[PDB]
């Protein structure tokens, strides 16, 4: 029992990545990396993320490298 002996921590994400961050890039315009950032603060909703994603595509700052360069 110690600060390094307890408990078995583990990944925070799965293949849920992929699943989505693929037809997320497509979602608005986003690329293959961005996008999971915004699967990612939303949880992967897949949704609400996209969705507040595209409306800082013309407010927050998304670097053009995303949608294409």
């Amino acid at each position: 029992p110690a600060p390094t002996p307890s408990s078995s921590p583990v990944p925070t994400l799965s293949p849920e990545q992929q699943e989505m961050l693929q037809a997320f890039s497509t979602q608005s315009g986003m690329n293959l990396e961005w996008s999971q950032k915004c699967l990612q603060d939303n949880n992967w909703d897949y949704t609400r993320s996209a969705q507040a994603f595209t409306h800082l595509k013309a407010k927050g700052e998304i670097p053009e490298v995303a949608f294409m360069k």
